[PDB]
């Protein structure tokens, strides 16, 4: 079907850009760097809910991601996650980690109240990223 | 050079077998059906270091455990993760998720100390999984 974004996901992030397959979102908690992969089809739950093909991209897309974003934001591990509890619409998380951060060792989920990105940091933390984003084209 | 399954992984599970890649082990918390895939390749902290044909094996044997977990234990969610702050071997979460589920709608990591199964209740849950753990030879 036709493919629409979920309310909640368009609330919560501001847009990076699209990769061949995803939008690539920016979650707006400016306490950690956290990009959304949402593949681009309508009614999928879970990884597994998507043709092999695009379940092959999307592992092609979030690796390529991931690796590329340790070393823009010089992390130390990466969390990398499909959960949806609450929103169905399938979207993998991708946070770069530091053991000097706010919830290290545990998850971030939870831990305290967002801190929304202000116009400068948004509009640099996407130039920064679209080297790494032409790559997923 | 020789995989061995770090220690803290090997004294929070129990062993269910091998998958074509992987080490399957059942998390013991009996809290939630929780299964994590421990790929048996030596020195890999993120899904992206794997050899690529090795990673797309790694998602094949992931999405055939998360669709298998979900029908064998009428769950509501997959949650699926890799985060590794603690252990740096990489190891892929699939725990299946109810409404209302202990620590619903928030994911389980770090939110209650594990309960371990009792030999009977390891006993059960280990026959229940073995079909699926066959279908990842
Ligand atoms: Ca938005
Ligand atoms: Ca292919
Ligand atoms: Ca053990």
């Amino acid at each position: 079907g036709m493919f629409q974004l979920h309310e909640r996901l368009a609330a919560d992030t501001h847009k990076l850009g699209e990769s061949r397959l995803c939008d690539v979102l920016l979650m707006n908690d400016n306490t950690w760097p956290w990009v959304i992969l949402v593949p681009r089809v309508s009614g999928i739950r879970e990884i597994y809910e998507l043709p092999n093909e695009q379940q092959q991209r999307l592992l092609f897309e979030s690796s390529a991601l991931s690796e590329g974003m340790m070393e823009l934001f010089g992390g130390d591990k990466m969390n990398v996650a499909a959960l949806g509890n609450m929103v169905p619409q399938l979207h993998l998380h991708h946070i770069v980690r530091y053991q000097g951060d706010p919830a290290w060792p545990g998850p971030v989920w939870g831990k305290q109240p967002p801190v929304p990105y202000t116009e400068e940091q948004q509009a640099s933390v996407k130039a920064k990223l679209q080297p790494l984003l032409e790559q997923l084209a």
